[PDB]
RNA sequence: GCCGAGGUAGCUCAGUUGGUAGAGCAUGCGACUGAAAAUCGCAGUGUCGGCGGUUCGAUUCCGCCCCUCGGCA
């Protein structure tokens, strides 16, 4: 039993184990997702570097990308061992890299392939195998086509469908595919109405917790990506209102704990910028936030963070 | 001439071991205590130096070519 009500979207070059730990200091309940991790990188690459994460990041789900059923079943078997509570399948990445590899959003073209992929992964691991998909391809999406492909996946085992509510135009850039196609959140709402036994987590364009709450009164969950990264404290009230916990974090308290987390990591071989480049938005839209962001991007050291914290305390 | 170590936004630069490329300062527009300081948001644009090599595909790895650099000659 997992809590799908709220989560931070998987974002390449964003949601590494460092930023995930940061978000965990802001919200205890919010579900975290790893970056898209290709199956071949899990099978042949340094597995400790890729998948190893901290136990504080629980709950956390490893998202895998691929096309070969046997390769994704082996990659899901490996992810489960590292302790991931969930193995999510990437069916939305419209990059040129994805199209050439035949994985991501272009996998939606072939339900027969996607269904044998899901059957293999689900039987290879005991953790819930989910999916993060898009509404369709080349703006040719129909509601009966999306509901029909969701039916097939559900018969393959899938229970949770994290839906990025917008089509993927393979011709456009990746940054263009997250701003141009129309957001049909109402399509996901109807997916819950046609499939009340399934869990749907709508996603796309959610700017605040107030908007996320609106969508929660219609579907099971909401996923925020750029809203969280651009300013982690967009989930400031997430715990208290969504997860019903009695705790509201302070931007300064979180900075104090992120400093101690930076001391452990740096002191055991972690480059200081690997942790500091994700703390720049901690004071976004706050007094003297500029100087906080300047100090860390210039110094890039524990000592620099100590002087930046001291200033924030003075202010 | 042997070599250290580099070519990424205008700028000083990150990118840790092939997989949805971006930090800072500075340009530009904007919010605000009254113009105004202080303060903050918004967006920006990439042939990741050119040529082949592997690959599903490499800013990332090979060889070649190639501009500023530093000790040795
Ligand atoms: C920088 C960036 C990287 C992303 N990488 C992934 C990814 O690796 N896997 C994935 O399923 N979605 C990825 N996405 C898409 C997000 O998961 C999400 O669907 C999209 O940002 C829209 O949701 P949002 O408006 O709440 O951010 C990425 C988005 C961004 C902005």
């Amino acid at each position: 039993m997992l809590d799908p009500r709220l989560s931070v979207a998987p974002m390449v070059d964003r949601t590494d184990r460092h930023f995930r730990f940061l978000v965990r200091q802001v919200s205890l309940g919010v579900r975290l997702y790893t970056e898209m991790t290709v199956d071949q990188a899990v099978l042949r690459g340094n597995r400790e570097r890729l998948l190893a994460f901290r136990p504080e990041e629980h709950p956390i789900a490893l998202q895998l990308a691929g096309s070969d059923p046997k390769s994704l079943a082996e990659a899901a078997r490996i992810g489960e061992a590292f302790g991931y509570d969930e193995i999510n399948l990437n069916l939305g990445c419209p990059s040129e890299k994805a199209q050439e590899g035949g994985y991501g959003a272009c996998l939606l073209l072939d339900l027969a392939r996607v269904r044998e992929i899901l059957k293999a992964m689900g039987e290879a691991v005991r953790v819930p195998v989910t999916v993060k998909m898009r509404l369709g391809l080349e703006g040719k999406e129909t509601y009966r086509g999306l509901a029909q492909s969701v039916e097939a996946m559900a018969e393959a085992g899938v229970k949770v469908f994290v839906v990025h509510a917008r089509s993927a135009l393979l011709a456009l850039s990746t940054k263009a595919n997250r701003e141009i196609p129309p957001l049909r959140h109402d399509w996901v709402h109807r997916l819950k109405g046609d499939f009340p036994q399934l869990t749907f987590v709508t996603n796309g364009g959610i700017r605040s917790l107030e908007e996320a709450l609106f969508h929660l009164k219609r579907v099971d969950g909401v996923m925020l990506g750029r809203a969280v990264y651009e300013d982690p404290f967009v989930l400031e009230e997430a715990d208290r209102r969504v997860f019903g916990l009695p705790r509201r974090p302070s931007r300064l308290e979180v900075a104090r704990r992120m400093r101690a987390y930076l001391e452990e990591e740096v002191l055991k071989g972690t480059p200081p910028w690997a942790v500091l480049r994700h703390m720049l938005n901690l004071f976004r839209g706050r007094p003297k936030g500029r100087l906080w962001r300047r100090l860390l991007s210039e110094g890039r050291s524990l000592q620099a963070l100590d002087r930046a914290l001291r200033l924030m305390e003075e202010e």
